[PDB]
């Protein structure tokens, strides 16, 4: 790595981030996460059990300094509802791994949607108020995510929730809900997105706020996908008739009034997530 090509306030950062390869046995035999850009194998740190993220399917990282500005960033973020990074290993054959917390549940809409598990309403809400708590976090750090989802979720030994799937982590996990936009090519979560970045495929906080609206929707439905009956990108047209997600049968009703504020056509009037902690926080507290 070289030093010089950093920020020079960023140098002494690289020695928290970086992962010695005598510190890290990874076990390439069996494969625990695939994404787009690469697999995820079982780690083991120095007895921390990790996750370590190839980027081997992808032919270039881009640029190193870039790379390890990005992991930088990432690694001073800390938060019990965001995951975090512990830090990236350089070997020699092949592309940087990523050292990820191991998430022993898996993600949150897999967590949902298995029969062997069974969340009270309650505990769903929980769910969708600790993934607040982390957004919170997060936009408090004038970070934008893009892509939140309950598959971009993570669940620990203890059932605490993560925002995952974002900075060094950032993949496609599931590729069904990505479709190609025609002028631009770039491949959009069209049904978590809102109206405006249809439009323009600009993201902000506000339109992760939208995102978290559908997210606590999945949570009530218990991982049903969004919208199955409208095609990709006819989506806008869908939307634009008047029509949002119906009410999920177990949804409190201030739980949908939540939902509905989040799909406000005006970005602005969209609640923060500051706000969403404090009015979810009290709709659970109302169960037992
Ligand atoms: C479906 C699905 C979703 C994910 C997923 C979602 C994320 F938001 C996400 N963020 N980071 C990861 C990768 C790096 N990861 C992290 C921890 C982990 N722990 C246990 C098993 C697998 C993983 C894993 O794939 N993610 C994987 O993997 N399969």
């Amino acid at each position: 790595i070289d030093l010089s090509a950093l920020n020079p306030e960023l140098v002494q950062a690289v020695q928290h981030v970086v992962i010695g390869p005598s510190s890290l046995i990874v076990h390439f035999n069996e494969v625990i996460g695939r994404g787009h850009f690469g697999c995820v194998y079982h780690g083991t740190l120095l007895k921390i059990h990790c996750a370590v993220k190839s980027l081997n399917r992808i032919t270039d990282i881009g640029e190193v300094s870039q790379f390890l500005t990005e992991g930088i960033i990432m690694k001073d973020f800390s938060h019990p509802n965001v995951l975090s990074l512990l830090g990236i290993c350089l070997r020699s054959e092949g592309s940087p791994l990523v050292v990820l917390p191991y998430m022993k549940h898996g993600d949150l809409r897999n967590f949902i949607r298995n029969e062997t598990h069974n969340p009270t309403v309650k505990d769903l809400i929980g769910f969708g108020l600790q993934v607040a708590k982390g957004m919170k976090y997060l936009a408090s750090k004038k970070f934008v995510h893009r892509d939140l989802a309950a598959r971009n979720c993570m669940l620990d030994e203890k059932f605490t929730v993560k925002v995952a799937d974002f900075g060094l982590a950032r993949d496609m996990y599931d590729k069904e809900y990505y479709s190609v936009h025609n002028k631009t090519g770039a491949k959009l979560p069209v049904k978590w997105m809102a109206l405006e970045s249809l439009q323009t495929q600009k993201f902000t906080t506000k339109s992760d706020v939208w995102s978290f609206g559908v997210l606590l929707w999945e949570l009530m439905t218990r991982g049903a996908p969004p919208y199955p009956d409208v095609n990709t990108f006819d989506i806008t047209v869908y939307l634009l008739q008047g029509r949002r997600l119906l009410q999920p049968e177990y949804c409190p009703d201030p739980l949908y009034e939540v939902m509905l504020k989040c799909w406000h056509p005006k970005a602005e009037m969209r609640p923060s997530f500051s706000e969403l902690v404090s009015r979810i926080s009290a709709i659970f507290s109302t169960f037992i």
